[PDB]
C-alpha cells in the first residue's frame, strides 16, 4: 500500500472517495490463492534437509549421473511434498473458516429507504453503522449518535489495549441533537480524518456540516472515536466508518502471519548438514587415494548417489507423522479440553520454553472485580462476615423505625455508597418499560455504569449489604434503605478522580436531615496525611496490598453551613479566574482536604482465572521466567502481580520512575542495579527511553530479575520485548494473551499461545496454540511439549542410527566382498531394503514416555533437563554414531568371518542379524512399554519370518533351515546388542536419570 494520507469521509455516501479502501475483512491466513504454492514450496526447500532430496532427484536428469530408477528418487519426494501441501492447505482452509465467523457478523446500516442488515466484511468507509449493546464494533468509527438520554456511551476496550477502565465516549454534538437518526442522511456533512496510523489512544479529525447556513466545525479527538475491537457497554450507537480492513487501528498493530519452524527442526537440519559433510569428506578422501585418476568429479558424484541414504527420507516422513500424532494427542486431551493446534509443525517448541511473556487482562484475570475486605481498624469483615455488616445496617435502619459498632459500619457503608461516580442505568425486561423501572427502582433491570470497575464493585457490594444506589443525576443521588425508604442526597460539589491526584471526593447534603458532608476516598499514599492521626492505616493498608487487593482509604469531614459557604465562595472565585485556574482550584480543594475522619479501608480484588497461582508456581519451578506485559495501568498490574504470586509475598519490588531522557534512564538503571532479588515494574514510556538508549544494560538487568512487570505496554512494545529476549538470551520465548493487543507479540514469539477471550478471538485465531483457560498452559507444556520433544529426539536419532548402520554395513560389504560388480549393487539395495521390517517398531517410539502425566505435573524440575537440550545434543548424536558404526561393522564382519560361503549366505546372515539387532535396539530404547510397541515388534518379526518362508520354498535356498545359520545369527546379534544392554543396565544402576528417583 501507498503512504498513508488524510481522508475526507462524507457521512453516508461511501462512493464519495478519492481512492479505494480495503475491504473490512480480518485475515489471519499466511497465503492467498496466488502465493500459496510458491510460498509453501520455498519454505519447504529453503532448508538443506528438503533441498538435498530435491537436488538428488534432479541430478538424475543428467544421464551421466543416472543410478537406479527415477521413481525411486521421485515417489518419496512427491509423497513428502504432497503431505506438506495437504497440511498447509488444511491449515489455510481452517483459518479461512474461522475468520468467516468474525467477518460474517451482522450489523444495521442506515439507508435512505431505512435500515438494512450488513455483514462486517461488507462495511465500507462512510457507512453509518448501528452497534448494539454488548456488540463488538466492526470498524473504526466516529461516534455520532446514541439512544441514551445522557448523550454518551461507555466502551470496553480490553480487547484493543488491555485496559480494565471503561472509556467514556462523547458523540459529535451536532449529530446528537438531530431529532432522528434518519436526519444523518439528510445533512451535507463530512469528517476530515488523519491518515491511518498505529496509535490507539490519539486521533485528530474534524467534523463539518455544510447543510447549516452557518458552517459548523467540530474538532474530533479520541473521545469521539469507536475503534474496531471495542465493545459498546450500553445503548445503541450510530457511527460513521473511517477506516476498514488492514487500516484498522487493531489490525495496524498486528504483524503479518509467518510460517514458524521449530528449534528441533533446525537442529535436525544441522545434523543432516553434518552427515552430508562427512559423506563429502569421505568421498574426497576416496578420490584422493586414487590420486584423481581422471573424471574424479564424476566418481565423487556416483559415490554420493550410492551412499545417499545416509540422509534418509524416512527421517522426514517419521518426523511428519510424529508431529501429526502429537497434534492429535493434544487435541484429544480431556484434562485440557478445547485446546486447538494451529501451528501443527511445532509441538516440540512447547518443551523448551525459557521465557513466558504473559498478558494480564483477560489472561490471568477474569476481568471481574469483587469487593473482598472491609476494615474498620478494630474489626475486619471478609466474604464470610458480610452477614454481620448486613445485620448492622438492618439494625441501624430498624432502630429508627423502632460509638457503637453498628454506627461505624453504617457510616462506612454510606460513604462507600455515596463517594463515587457510578450511575444506575435501568433497562427493559420486556414487561417493564425503561421509564417504569426508573420509577419503581426495579432491581432486576438495574445496571451500574462507571469508568472505574472498582467503583462498580463497591456499589454492588453496598447493594448486597442493604444500602442500594437506586438513582443518580448531575446534582442528586438516591439511596434505598433496608426499609425500602429512599434517602435523597444533593451533590453540592464533586471532585472527579484523576490518576495524578489518586483520590476522589464529593460534597453532599442529606435532605432528610440537612447536614453537609464531605467524603473522600483514595490511595493510601495520598490519604495518609489527609485523615486525622491513627495507628492502623499504614499497617492494615500494607497487609491488604500484600494480599493483592486494591486498597482505598475512605474518609469523611462534616462541614458546617458557614464553612461550606466560605469554601463555595473561594471555589467559585478560583474557577472564574483564568490565570492558573487548575493550580488555584487545587489550592482551594487541598485546603478543604485536611483533618478528615478515617472511616474504613476497602479491598477490591480483580479475580484471577482458575488455578492461576498453581500454574505460575509450576512454571517457576520448571525454570521458566514469567514476565507480565500489559496495556493496563501501573496500580492494577502491581495488584494482580501480587495476587497471582507473580511476585513473592516478601519479595522487594522496584517501581521504575518516570524517565524522559538518557541521563534519567541511566540514573534509574543504576538505582535498580544497586538492588538484588528485586522485581521490576516499569511503564511503557520509560521502557521506550531505556530501550532507545540502554537496550543491552536494561535487557541484562531485566533478565537478572526474578520477575518483570511492564505496564501500559503497547502491542509494538510487547513484540519488541519478545524480540529482544530472543536476540539477547538466545532461548525460546512463549507469549500468552487473549486480546488483539497480544497478537503482535504472539506472532513474534517462538511459540504463541492464544487464550480465547470473552469478547474477542483475534489472539486465539492468530496463535500457534489456542487454549480456553490459562491453567491449561501447565499441562500443555509439562506433559505435551516435553513428550513431543523427547519423542521427536528419540525417533530422529534412531532413524539416523539405523541409516548409519546400514551405510556402514554396505560400505564393508562393498570393500571386503567383491570391490565392484553388479551383484555387489544388488546386495547394496537388498541391505538398504531392511528398513521395511523395522518401520512400525521404530515409529512406535511416538508412544513412549519416561514418566506418567501426573509425575510430570507434580515434578516440574524435570522440565529443566529439557531446557538444557538433553534429549538431542552433540553428545547423544555422537554416541549414536559410534553405536551405529560398531553394530554395522560387527554384523558385516561376522557375516564375512563365520560363513564366507557365498553372496547369498552372507547376505542372508547379515540381513537377519541386522533386523534382529534393530528390533532389540528398539526394545532397548523404550522407557515405558506400550502394548502397541509389543504388537509392532511381534508383527515385524512375524513378517520377516514369513518372508524367510515365502522365499525359502520358491527360490532354491535351504540355508535358513539349518542350525549353522541359527547359531551364527545368534552370535552376531549377541555381539551387536549385548554390550549395549550391559551399558544400559550399568547406566541405570549407577547414575539413574532424575525422573527415576
Ligand atoms: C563432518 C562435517 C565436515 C565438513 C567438512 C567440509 C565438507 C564440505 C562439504 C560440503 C559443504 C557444502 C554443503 C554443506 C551443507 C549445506 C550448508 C549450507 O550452507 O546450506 C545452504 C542452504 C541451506 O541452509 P539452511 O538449511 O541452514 O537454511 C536455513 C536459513 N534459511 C532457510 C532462511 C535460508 O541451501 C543449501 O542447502 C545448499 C547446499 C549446497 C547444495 C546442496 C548439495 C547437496 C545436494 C545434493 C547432493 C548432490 C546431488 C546433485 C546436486 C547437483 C545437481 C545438478
Ligand atoms: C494426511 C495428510 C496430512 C494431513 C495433516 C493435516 C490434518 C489436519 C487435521 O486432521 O485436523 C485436526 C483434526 C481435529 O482437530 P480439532 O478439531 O480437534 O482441533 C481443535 O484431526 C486431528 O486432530 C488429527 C491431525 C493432527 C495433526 C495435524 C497435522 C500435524 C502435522
Ligand atoms: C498395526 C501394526 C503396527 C502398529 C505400529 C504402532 C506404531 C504407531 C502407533 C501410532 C498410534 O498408535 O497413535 C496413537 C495416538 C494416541 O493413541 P494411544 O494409542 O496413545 O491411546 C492410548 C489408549 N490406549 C492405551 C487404550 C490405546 O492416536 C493417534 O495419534 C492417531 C493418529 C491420528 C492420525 C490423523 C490423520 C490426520 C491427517
Ligand atoms: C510412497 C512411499 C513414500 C515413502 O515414505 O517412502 C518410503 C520410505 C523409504 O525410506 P527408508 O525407510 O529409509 O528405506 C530406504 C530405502 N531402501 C531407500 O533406499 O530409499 O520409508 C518411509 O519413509 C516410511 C516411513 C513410515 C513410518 C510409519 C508411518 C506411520 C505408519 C502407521
Ligand atoms: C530380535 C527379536 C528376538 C525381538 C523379540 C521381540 C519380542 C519377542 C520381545 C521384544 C520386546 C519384548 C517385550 C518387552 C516388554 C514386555 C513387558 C513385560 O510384561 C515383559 C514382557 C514383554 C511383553 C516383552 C515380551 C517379549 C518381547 C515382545
Ligand atoms: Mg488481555
Amino acid at each position: 500500500g501507498g503512504e498513508a494520507r488524510p481522508r475526507t469521509v462524507w457521512l453516508g455516501h461511501p462512493e464519495k472517495r478519492d481512492q479505494r479502501y480495503p475491504r473490512n475483512v480480518i485475515n489471519n491466513q499466511k497465503y492467498n490463492f496466488f502465493t500459496f504454492l510458491p510460498g509453501v514450496l520455498f519454505n519447504q526447500f529453503k532448508y538443506f534437509f528438503n533441498l538435498y532430496f530435491l537436488l538428488l532427484a534432479c541430478s538424475q536428469f543428467v544421464p551421466e549421473m543416472r543410478l537406479g530408477a527415477l521413481y525411486t528418487y521421485w515417489v518419496p519426494l512427491g509423497f513428502v511434498l504432497a503431505v506438506t501441501v495437504i497440511r498447509e492447505a488444511v491449515e489455510e482452509i481452517r483459518c479461512y473458516v474461522r475468520d468467516k465467523e468474525v467477518n460474517s457478523q451482522v450489523y444495521s446500516r442506515l439507508t435512505a429507504r431505512g435500515t438494512v442488515k450488513v455483514k462486517s466484511s461488507n462495511i465500507q468507509v462512510g457507512d453509518l453503522i448501528i452497534v448494539e449493546k454488548n456488540q463488538r464494533v466492526p470498524a473504526d468509527m466516529i461516534f455520532l449518535r446514541t439512544s441514551e438520554k445522557n448523550g454518551s456511551c461507555f466502551l470496553r476496550t480490553d480487547q484493543l489495549d488491555g485496559e480494565t477502565d471503561w472509556k467514556l465516549r462523547l458523540p459529535v454534538a451536532c449529530t446528537q441533537r438531530l431529532p432522528t437518526a434518519a436526519d444523518l442522511l439528510q445533512i451535507r456533512s463530512y469528517v476530515y480524518a488523519e491518515e491511518p496510523n498505529i496509535d490507539i489512544h490519539n486521533f485528530v479529525g474534524t467534523f463539518t456540516r455544510e447543510d447549516s447556513d452557518p458552517p459548523i466545525s467540530e474538532s474530533l479527538s479520541i473521545e469521539n472515536t469507536l475503534w474496531a475491537g471495542t465493545v459498546v457497554a450500553s445503548g445503541t450507537v450510530v457511527g460513521v466508518v473511517l477506516y476498514t480492513g488492514r487500516e484498522l487501528r487493531s489490525v495496524m498493530n498486528t504483524s503479518n502471519p509467518r510460517s514458524k519452524i521449530g528449534l528441533f527442526d533446525l537442529e535436525v537440519n544441522c545434523l543432516t548438514k553434518i552427515l552430508f559433510g562427512a559423506l563429502v569428506v569421505v568421498s574426497l578422501v576416496m578420490v584422493a587415494l586414487q590420486h584423481f585418476a581422471g573424471r574424479w568429479y564424476l566418481q565423487i558424484i556416483r559415490f554420493l548417489l550410492l551412499f545417499s541414504n545416509i540422509i534418509p527420507i524416512s527421517l522426514r516422513v517419521n518426523l511428519d507423522m510424529g508431529k501429526i500424532v502429537y497434534s492429535w494427542v493434544i487435541r484429544r486431551d480431556s484434562k485440557i479440553p478445547g485446546t486447538v493446534v494451529r501451528s501443527s509443525t511445532i509441538p516440540e517448541q512447547l518443551g523448551r520454553i525459557s521465557y513466558l511473556l504473559t498478558d494480564k487482562t483477560g489472561t490471568l484475570t477474569q476481568n471481574e472485580m469483587i469487593f473482598k475486605r472491609l476494615h474498620l481498624g478494630t474489626v475486619a469483615y471478609g466474604l464470610d462476615s458480610m452477614d454481620e455488616v448486613q445485620s448492622h445496617i438492618f439494625s441501624i435502619y430498624t432502630q429508627q423505625s423502632q460509638r457503637t459498632m453498628s454506627s461505624r459500619v453504617h457510616e462506612a457503608v454510606k460513604a462507600i455508597a455515596l463517594c463515587h461516580n457510578v450511575t444506575p442505568v435501568y433497562e427493559s425486561n420486556g414487561v417493564t418499560d425503561q421509564a417504569e423501572a426508573e420509577k419503581q427502582y426495579e432491581d432486576s433491570c438495574r445496571v451500574y455504569q462507571a469508568s472505574s470497575p472498582d467503583e462498580v464493585a463497591l456499589v454492588q457490594w453496598t447493594e448486597s449489604v442493604g444500602l442500594t444506589l437506586v438513582g443518580r443525576d448531575q446534582s442528586s443521588m438516591q439511596l434505598r434503605t433496608p426499609g425500602d425508604q429512599i434517602l435523597n442526597f444533593t451533590i453540592l460539589q464533586i471532585f472527579p478522580f484523576t490518576y495524578e491526584s489518586k483520590r476522589m471526593g464529593i460534597i453532599v447534603r442529606d435532605e432528610s436531615t440537612g447536614e453537609i458532608t464531605f467524603y473522600m476516598k483514595g490511595a493510601d499514599v495520598v490519604m495518609a496525611g489527609i485523615v486525622q492521626y491513627n495507628d492502623w492505616l499504614e499497617e492494615e493498608c500494607g497487609n491488604m496490598a500484600r494480599e493483592g487487593l486494591r486498597v482505598l482509604v475512605v474518609a469523611k469531614k462534616s462541614l458546617a453551613e458557614e464553612q461550606y459557604q466560605d469554601f463555595e465562595a473561594r471555589y467559585v472565585q478560583a474557577k472564574l479566574s483564568v490565570h492558573d485556574r487548575s493550580l488555584k482550584v487545587a489550592t482551594v480543594i487541598e485546603s478543604l482536604e485536611m483533618e478528615m475522619e478515617l472511616l474504613c479501608l476497602t479491598g477490591v480484588e480483580d479475580q484471577l482465572q482458575a488455578d492461576v497461582r498453581p500454574t505460575l508456581e509450576t512454571l517457576r519451578n520448571a525454570g521458566i521466567k514469567v514476565w507480565m506485559l500489559t496495556g493496563d495501568k501501573l496500580e492494577t498490574a502491581t495488584c494482580t502481580a501480587k495476587n497471582a504470586h507473580l511476585v513473592t509475598r516478601n519479595q522487594d519490588i522496584h517501581v521504575f520512575r518516570l524517565v524522559t531522557n538518557r541521563g534519567e534512564a541511566h540514573l534509574e538503571l543504576n538505582a535498580f542495579r544497586r538492588k538484588h532479588d528485586c522485581a521490576l515494574v516499569i511503564s511503557g514510556d520509560s521502557l521506550e527511553v531505556c530501550l532507545k538508549y540502554y537496550e543491552y544494560e536494561f535487557m541484562e538487568l531485566a533478565c537478572q530479575c526474578p520477575a518483570v512487570v511492564c505496564c501500559r505496554c503497547a502491542p509494538t512494545q510487547k513484540a519488541q520485548i519478545v524480540r529482544l529476549l530472543q536476540e539477547r538470551t538466545g532461548k525460546l520465548t512463549c507469549a500468552v494473551g487473549d486480546g488483539g493487543n497480544d497478537v503482535s507479540m504472539i506472532q513474534e514469539s517462538d511459540c504463541g499461545v492464544g487464550v480465547e477471550g470473552k469478547e474477542g478471538k483475534q489472539a486465539s485465531l492468530a496463535a500457534d496454540f489456542s487454549i480456553t483457560q490459562f491453567k491449561h498452559l501447565g499441562r500443555l507444556l509439562m506433559v505435551h511439549g516435553r513428550n513431543s520433544y523427547k519423542r521427536s529426539a528419540a525417533l530422529s536419532q534412531f532413524v539416523i542410527h539405523r541409516s548409519l548402520c546400514i551405510s556402514t554395513m554396505q560400505a564393508v560389504f562393498s570393500s571386503v566382498f567383491y570391490f565392484a560388480s553388479v551383484p555387489l549393487y544388488q546386495g547394496f539395495l537388498i541391505i538398504g531394503y531392511s528398513t521395511i521390517y523395522t518401520m512400525f517398531p521404530v515409529f512406535s517410539l511416538v508412544l513412549d514416555k519416561d514418566v506418567k502425566s501426573e509425575v510430570a505435573m507434580l515434578y516440574p524440575e524435570l522440565y529443566k533437563d529439557l531446557l538444557k537440550g538433553r534429549p538431542l545434543s552433540y553428545k547423544t548424536f555422537l554416541i549414536w554414531v559410534l553405536i551405529s558404526i560398531y553394530q554395522g561393522s560387527t554384523i558385516m564382519y561376522g557375516a564375512l568371518l563365520l560363513f564366507e560361503s557365498e553372496f547369498v549366505h552372507i547376505v542372508a546372515i547379515s540381513f537377519t542379524s541386522l533386523i534382529l539387532t534393530e528390533l532389540l535396539m528398539v526394545a532397548l530404547t523404550i522407557q515405558t512399554w506400550h502394548w502397541l510397541m509389543t504388537v509392532a515388534e511381534l508383527l515385524s518379526l512375524a513378517c520377516y519370518i514369513a518372508s524367510l518362508v515365502f522365499l525359502h520354498e520358491f527360490i532354491d535356498v535351504y540355508f535358513i533351515a539349518t542350525l549353522s545359520f541359527l547359531w551364527k545369527v545368534s552370535v552376531i546379534t549377541l555381539v551387536s546388542c549385548l554390550p549395549l544392554y550391559v551399558l544400559k543396565y550399568l547406566r541405570r544402576r549407577f547414575s539413574p536419570p532424575s525422573y527415576s528417583k
